């Protein structure tokens, strides 16, 4: 069949090799997508350094790499174009250059045979999911990718702004009128301001990243389109959260059947609630013993292993309550009310 270097000149073949050498990375459409985000985020921190010597050299140290990512991209674009005319000519106008490149590269190194019109639609779904993950995980850092996390992230910087502005007695309109141009904090003021946008963007990415997932939850392609028009982003998150608690299979049946389903048995449900009470009860025991620390962890470990209950998550607990209320498990429902 075909291999990675199909439709690729030897001049291009050599470029990829040379580049990966100085770039010190394994060249892949996604890996390039990653570095680009990493480098974008980098250029912004550069501005702050202060030592004009560093910022000057550092800024060019990046401009060089970005120039490399591109000349690597030009190579991929050529290979993809050829690849499509040769193999998927009727579909060549149905996808974007980036999309094509991704598909082209995946077929060569990660596929036996060829997708085939219909199958070529699915592979793009893969990139759409991969790309979002990488972006959100990068900017959030140790925040778990979630609407609540994104909010928490921008608020951290919103606060950083309000405070730095008060420090200089500058207003929101002042910074809009560029009153801060010649201050020491200016660069910081702009940095924060930009970070706010960074997370406005993340919020959009997330919505797309969800949309693609939620599409797989609806069997009725039409029923989906309808649901999509009435719901906002917050409502969409509640579904994702709801999905990760009941798993995909169940969740799918739930919204098309319209009937509720319990993740746990009545017995198990009772057990879990009781344990939750044990942890909270032993969560404020002053000067905890080594055992008290072990028992605390021993219970969590069991809960998660045996039942699939993530006390840390706190989403499992939220939907547990929802479950109890729905089936009318007063016992458990009551235990959870005592907890909250
Ligand atoms: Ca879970």
């Amino acid at each position: 069949k075909l291999n990675a270097f199909s439709y690729m000149n030897k001049s291009d073949s050599t470029t990829l090799k040379n580049m990966a050498k100085d770039l010190k990375i394994y060249v892949t459409p996604i890996n390039m997508y990653k570095e680009n985000e990493r480098l974008y985020d980098l250029k912004q921190k550069t501005s702050l350094i202060t030592d004009d010597e560093d910022r000057l050299n550092k800024i060019e140290d990046i401009e060089d790499r970005q120039k490399k990512l591109e000349s690597i991209n030009e190579v991929f674009e050529k290979q993809a174009g050829i690849f499509f005319d040769k193999n998927y000519p009727d579909q060549s106008l149905n996808y974007s250059d980036d999309e094509k490149i991704f598909i082209t590269r995946t077929i060569l190194n990660d596929r036996d045979v060829l997708p085939a019109n219909n199958e070529l639609e699915d592979i793009v779904k893969e990139k759409r999911i991969k790309e979002a993950q990488i972006s959100l995980n990068t900017v959030l850092g140790n925040r778990d990718i979630s609407l609540e996390s994104i909010a928490a992230a921008s608020n951290f910087f919103a606060d950083k702004l309000s405070n730095i502005l008060e420090k200089n007695n500058l207003s929101f309109d002042d910074v809009l009128e560029n009153k801060h141009e010649g201050m020491e904090d200016s660069l910081k003021i702009d940095y924060y301001t930009n970070k706010l946008e960074v997370f406005r963007n993340a919020e959009n990415i997330l919505e797309d990243y969800y949309d693609v997932q939620i599409k797989e939850l609806f069997t009725d392609d039409e029923d989906y389109k309808a649901f999509n028009e009435v719901t906002d982003i917050k409502e969409k998150q509640q579904l994702i959260d709801f999905k990760t608690y009941h798993g995909t299979e169940n969740t799918i049946e739930m919204l098309e059947t319209g009937n509720f389903i319990p993740k746990y048995s009545d017995e198990d449900r009772k057990y879990i609630t009781e344990q939750v009470k044990l942890l909270q009860e032993k969560e404020f025991k002053p000067n905890k013993n080594q055992h008290d620390k072990f028992v605390f962890g021993a219970i969590q470990k069991k809960l998660l292993s045996e039942y699939d209950f993530d006390y840390s998550d706190n989403n499992d607990l939220k939907h547990l309550y929802q479950e109890s209320n729905e089936v009318g498990d007063e016992i458990s429902k009551d235990n959870i009310e005592e907890f909250y």
